[PDB]
């Protein structure tokens, strides 16, 4: 394992050092998005929750293609405001239900240390 706790105050500093292989060692799902919602990184734990193959969704748009159940003011809406503002740090519960058994999760969205990249962290609840 990579020991990093979900919701940690400095998590963006910690994950700045990880290559895709290290992200696969986290205890929770991790997705890196650009400012347009395109998927830059997607880890193994996220594929285990949603059944998506990580290598197959890199490059796709999260909100438009992969995860349209998040295309809502409660999720996408918060993301877009955060990108527009250049600051994002929010946690909420959500249900993932697109082409899968409905799965209640905790979502943590946070701006990355780098310019135009954003993290989505996910864990089961
Ligand atoms: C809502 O769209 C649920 C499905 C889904 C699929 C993949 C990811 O990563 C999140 C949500």
């Amino acid at each position: 394992m990579e020991h990093v706790a979900f919701g940690s105050e400095d998590i963006e500093n910690t994950l700045a050092k990880m290559d895709d292989g290290q992200l696969d060692g986290l205890a929770f799902g991790a997705i890196q998005l650009d400012g347009d919602g395109n998927i830059l990184q997607y880890n193994a734990a996220q594929g285990d929750i949603t059944g998506r193959d990580p290598k197959q969704v890199i490059g796709k748009n999260f909100f438009k293609d992969v995860a349209p159940c998040t295309d809502s003011p409660e999720f996408y809406g918060k993301f877009k405001e955060g990108v527009a503002s250049g600051n994002l740090n929010t946690m909420f519960e959500y249900t993932f239900d697109y082409q899968m058994t409905p799965t209640k999760v905790k979502v943590h969205m946070k701006k990355a240390l780098s310019g135009d990249s954003y993290w989505v962290f996910v864990k089961r609840v």
